[PDB]
């Protein structure tokens, strides 16, 4: 299977997932000078008032906080999007060190981690059908920098010792993902892909300009998770990010001047 090790990391993924070398791969470097302000972009609409978290899962590559997406209860709209996208899960990517971990970069700067809120276009009925479409998904990306704690993150960090290893899950109800957002919803957007296999080219990326602040202690607890299963040689879950991919003349658009 693919992963983030020496032998099965991002430079290997093309051998089983040839779209790895495609025309709309993610993540990318965001060259802030080349991204054009688009005054036709709308404010993003994040409506998470009724979000229903269910469970947290260590899938062997990250942890996913899963949501009940059987009704329109946590949706993203507006911004560059046509239509309504339902939140299905969020997860992060992070580094072994604070100097690396994010997947998108900004003028080649790497943040310590990046949060992805994954949503699917309700016109396609469910997530598995949406990932077959070029406008199937909208992923809201938020950078994390190390500084002051994010109080809304702490319930996620507190549960991680219960899902240390691959395949472990834990009930995770009543979690409010609004506590993970920054103040501003200014963003960049471009067309791209899932950043892990199967690397499908189905995502409208919406990357917020303003990072959130998490504490050193918060991110250290992410780095105590394991890629391995219980009873297996410990391999710390660190450096589960794909590096920036060729932009291939796509345009990155800014919502702000
Ligand atoms: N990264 S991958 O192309 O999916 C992959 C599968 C795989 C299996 C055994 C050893 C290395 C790799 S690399
Ligand atoms: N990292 S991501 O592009 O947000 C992502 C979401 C996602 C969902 C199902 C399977 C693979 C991936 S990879
Ligand atoms: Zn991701």
């Amino acid at each position: 299977h693919w992963g983030y090790g020496k032998h099965n990391g991002p430079e290997h993924w093309h051998k089983d997932f040839p779209i790895a070398k495609g025309e709309r791969q993610s993540p990318v470097d965001i060259d802030t000078h080349t991204a054009k302000y688009d005054p036709s972009l709308k404010p993003l609409s994040v409506s998470y008032d009724q979000a229903t978290s269910l469970r947290i899962l260590n899938n062997g590559h990250a942890f996913n906080v899963e949501f009940d997406d059987s009704q329109d209860k946590a949706v993203l709209k507006g911004g560059p999007l046509d239509g309504t996208y339902r939140l299905i899960q969020f997860h992060f990517h992070w580094g072994s060190l604070d100097g690396q971990g994010s997947e998108h970069t900004v003028d080649k700067k790497k943040y310590a981690a990046e949060l992805h809120l994954v949503h699917w276009n309700t016109k396609y009925g469910d997530f598995g059908k949406a990932v077959q479409q070029p406008d199937g998904l909208a992923v809201l990306g938020i950078f994390l920098k190390v500084g002051s704690a994010k109080p809304g993150l702490q319930k996620v960090v507190d549960v991680l010792d219960s899902i240390k290893t691959k395949g472990k899950s834990a009930d995770f109800t009543n979690f409010d993902p609004r506590g993970l957002l920054p103040e501003s919803l200014d963003y960049w957007t471009y067309p791209g892909s899932l950043t892990t296999p199967p690397l499908l080219e189905c995502v409208t990326w919406i990357v917020l300009k303003e990072p959130i602040s998490v504490s050193s202690e918060q991110v250290l607890k992410f780095r105590k998770l394991n890629f391995n299963g219980e009873g297996e040689p410990e391999e710390l879950m660190v450096d589960n990010w794909r590096p920036a991919q060729p932009l291939k003349n796509r345009q990155i658009k800014a919502s702000f001047k």
